[PDB]
């Protein structure tokens, strides 16, 4: 029967179609991947529904409550089958559910506004005339709350106290805080959305440094689930026939509005 | 039943398995050192197994013969049971997968050009729309597959000459595809790996470089037999290693620490 997909609002990977009030089921969606659902399905030979995740969220595991939240949640605890997102690949996550092969490499990386006088990681932790935060209920934030790492435990002690909160909701309530705060913000997001905004008008962000580590998304599957062999064998025949890399350059470079 | 030494193979092929100096005198995993002899003493630990490291017998990665369907390198050791894991360079691929089972990647590459510093050649575009400077790759591995297999443009008409090319453009070992390079004026270049590709810009005598993108993204993984009860232990290990940031010391101890091409 059909299979239901989780995934998340974040461009340029899930987006509303223009006139998507009038438009229905899966042909509300567009982006990177609707398209590589679209291909998967194709490969796998299932049918399937695109659903955005009730809670607007990636997925962490309460502390106290242990319960898991966001995508991960979804598949935990039934709700969907598949979740085909910018779903980051964690060894936390991989306790609970199964991930495919990545399909897109990211690192965290440091976004400012241009002519922020900060070129990397180590600056920020450095200084405090410039406040910096992260995503909440994703990899990003999750990376700095349990690394040992010095510069990024220095980090994650400033961020966590931080008040008012240097978190936020949604990506792009991050993006518009750097925006909106003359240099004073920097924001702590994946390579691959960092990329795609420093290319959309106004053009006033930039990505500096080095990404701060190296790992990449993957189709989420319950564990066990019968879809996972199919959909890993999918995303690498996509990667070698190449389409995999024409998708990037569709919903990136194609997209680019900054010259 | 009780617990019992793991096999591992993997391949003499630098920076990630290496001959000690003195290895003459000495025995078993003593002898090697790199990247993947490291590598394979994390895993080991975090898993909690012992192991020896074996070099793949015919010095070969693994491809199976068309008319045969045998396969042959460090993937043949795994499908025929001869050994039970392998920590080695070792892509991750479509054809692989249907028959061994491989972590999440613990390093990323793509296929990229090696030239002798000078040399013309800016792109695979480059090399594709030209004779006079020669090119191919090594035998038995990924990147000559890549090439039989692509539908795009260029690369198609890469392999179509490639492999009609006299004298044969492809090598057996890394090593002799960067001989070729060094000795041959300009007139050679080796399409391999981008982690080989910069660890040999690093090496003396500093006579080689990357030029251009690389040409696809994909990566190494850890892999074992199907089915294998090892295969979630160590991959777990794979991604704890990486969070930790193992993996990048790691690749910067053997690539970039002792470099011998300056600071
Ligand atoms: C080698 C680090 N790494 C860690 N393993 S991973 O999260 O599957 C991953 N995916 C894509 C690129 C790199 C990568
Ligand atoms: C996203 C392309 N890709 C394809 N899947 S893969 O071979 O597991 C891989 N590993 C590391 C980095 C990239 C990568
Ligand atoms: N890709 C992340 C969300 C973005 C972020 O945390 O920066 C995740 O899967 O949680
Ligand atoms: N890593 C490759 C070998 C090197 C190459 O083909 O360039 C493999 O696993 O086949």
């Amino acid at each position: 029967k059909t299979v239901v997909v989780t995934t998340i609002l974040e461009s340029p990977y899930v987006m509303m179609k223009k006139n998507h009030e009038m438009l229905e089921g899966n042909e509300r969606y567009e982006g990177y991947c609707v398209d590589l659902a679209a291909e998967i399905a194709k490969h796998c030979g299932f049918k399937y529904k695109l659903t955005i995740v009730g809670d607007g969220k990636y997925g962490a595991r309460d502390a106290d409550t242990k319960i898991w939240n966001g995508m991960v949640g979804e598949l935990v605890y039934g709700k969907a089958d598949i979740a085909i997102a910018p779903l980051t690949i964690t060894y936390v996550r991989e306790e609970v559910i199964d991930f495919s092969k990545p399909f897109m490499s990211l690192g965290i990386s440091i976004m400012i506004k241009k002519g922020t006088p900060i070129e990397s990681a180590e600056d920020l932790s450095k200084q405090t005339e410039i406040a910096y935060g992260t995503l909440d209920s994703g990899s990003t934030k999750e990376f700095f709350r349990r690394s040992k790492i010095a510069v990024f435990d220095k980090m994650w002690t400033y961020m966590r106290s931080a008040e008012p909160s240097v978190f936020v909701r949604t990506t792009a309530e991050g993006v518009a805080r750097v925006r909106k705060s003359k240099g004073k913000y920097a924001y702590l997001l994946e390579s691959t959305m960092n990329e795609y905004i420093e290319q959309r008008k106004p053009c006033d962000t930039m990505k500096v440094g080095g990404n701060l580590d190296s790992k990449g998304y993957g189709i989420a599957t319950p564990k066990g689930s019968s879809l996972g062999n199919a959909v890993n064998l999918a995303v690498l025949k996509l990667s070698e026939q190449g389409l995999l890399d024409k998708l990037k350059n569709k919903w990136w470079y194609d997209k680019g509005e900054c010259g």
